[PDB]
């Protein structure tokens, strides 16, 4: 588990990057985020995650925005 | 997308497994569960997911009751 910030959201396509101070950026799909309302992230958010690997290579997992 | 059946689960934990045909039982934790539903799942109910790999070892991600 980890901390990042979002580096972009597309809101209308439901995923986008988070960036990692000294690592590599990790995608994120909006049916990762944590908690309740409109699954969504806005640029600058800073989230924790967990990384995981699937079919397509790494990607967050229980991504709850602070 | 994968199907399983929820071996068993813990609402008080917050985790439990889902059988899959021909392979392991899957670890899900309540994290993974889609909805804006309780976040739970029930011994039986059927549901598609993803496994993808974590520090742990397999897991569900994208758990969608069916
Ligand atoms: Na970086
Ligand atoms: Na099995």
């Amino acid at each position: 588990m980890q901390r990042g910030k979002v580096k972009w959201f597309n809101n209308e396509k439901g995923y986008g990057f988070i960036e990692v101070e000294g690592g590599s950026d990790v995608f994120v799909h909006f049916t990762a985020i944590q908690g309740e309302g409109f699954k969504t992230l806005e640029e600058g958010q800073e989230v924790s995650f967990e990384i995981v690997q699937g079919n397509r290579g790494p990607q967050a997992a229980n991504v709850v925005k602070l």
